[PDB]
Order: structure tokens, then sequence, then C-alpha cells
């Protein structure tokens, strides 16, 4: 089975395996897909962490590079960093997926509008 956020921002899910190992570039796209998402981009993933998203795992988005959204630093997500930090591994390195919902019309999908 996947993890994956219980109330998607912006459109947005963090995306893991229940257990590791995590997901190379086109595992994590794969992973999106059998959802019936995309793998999102990194502005999306940014539209997401201004509307409250953060995390403490890396993902892959569809640049082809990974990410992580904080808004508190912390010393252990995102080497203390505050915004979506980006980190350039090799396609064959495992992370989570960032997936993008289009259908999404409410900034969290948990608050009606
Ligand atoms: C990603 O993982 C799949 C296994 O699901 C493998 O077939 C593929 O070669 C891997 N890609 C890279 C770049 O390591
Ligand atoms: C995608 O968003 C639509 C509309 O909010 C929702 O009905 C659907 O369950 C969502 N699917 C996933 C996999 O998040
Ligand atoms: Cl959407």
């Amino acid at each position: 089975d996947l993890s994956i956020s219980t109330c998607r921002i912006m459109g947005v899910a963090l995306v893991g395996r229940n257990k590791n190992p995590q997901m190379n570039f086109t595992e994590a796209n794969e992973a999106c897909k059998m959802l019936g998402l995309t793998l999102a981009s990194r502005d999306q993933v940014e539209s997401a962490q201004k509307s409250g998203f953060e995390t403490c795992s890396y993902g892959w988005v569809g640049e082809q590079f990974s990410v992580i959204p904080r808004i508190f630093s912390n010393p252990r997500c995102g080497k203390n960093g505050k915004g979506v930090l980006i980190w350039n591994a090799p396609s064959s390195q495992k992370f989570k997926a960032y997936c993008h919902n289009s259908s999404d019309t409410w900034v969290n999908s948990c608050i009606p509008e």
C-alpha cells in the first residue's frame, strides 16, 4: 500500500511506500500515475508550501530532482532550510514522490469552500 497525505494542499500530496526502499524517478512517476495523478512540478510544491504544506521527506518532482517543502526550520529536514529546498540527485536514487491532483478545487481538500 502507499502512504498519502490525508489532505492535499493546492492539489499536492506526499506519496511514499509504506516501508523502505522508496522510489527512483520512474517509480515515483508510476506511483502518481497509479493513483490517477501526475508527478507534481516544483512550482506546484511551492504553491502548496505557500498555503501551509510542509513535510520532512524529500520527494521527486517532474523536473527530475527531489524537493522538500519547509515552513519551520528543522535541522533534520532540508538541512534546516525554509521554502522548497532542492536536492539534485541521479534518477536512480530513492525518494518519495510529490503528486498533483488537477481535479482539486480547494486550497485544502479537507477544508470546504
Ligand atoms: C528505477 O527502478 C526500476 C524498478 O522498478 C528499474 O527498472 C529502473 O531501471 C530504475 N531506474 C534507474 C534510473 O535506476
Ligand atoms: C483528486 O481530486 C478530486 C477532486 O477533489 C477527488 O475527488 C479525488 O478523490 C482526488 N484523487 C486523489 C487520488 O487524490
Ligand atoms: Cl487542481
